[PDB]
């Protein structure tokens, strides 16, 4: 029964220790609550850098990381980004 293999993956490797340490910064970047985020609740957080963004690049960033149809970038997607990159050396 191994269909959503992607997000799966990342919650096996990710204990519940390791997952509330994401939790108190996963309310920060969506402040609408803390259930699922978007492309522009997103271009919020990011422009803390020192930048100028705007609403179409935004929705190529997700483009990326939305490889599943939803658009907005709920707990059971962030989670298997960080992972992507853990695996080995990325
Ligand atoms: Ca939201
Ligand atoms: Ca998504």
């Amino acid at each position: 029964a191994s269909m959503t293999d992607q997000q799966a993956e990342a919650r096996a490797f990710l204990s519940e220790e390791m997952i509330a340490e994401f939790k108190a910064a996963f309310d920060m970047f969506d402040a609408d609550g803390g259930g699922d985020i978007s492309t522009k609740e997103l271009g919020t957080v990011m422009r803390m850098l020192g930048q100028n963004p705007t609403k179409e690049e935004l929705d190529a960033i997700i483009e990326e990381v939305d490889e599943d149809g939803s658009g907005t970038i709920d707990f059971e997607e962030f989670l298997v980004m960080m992972v992507r990159q853990m695996k080995e050396d990325a």
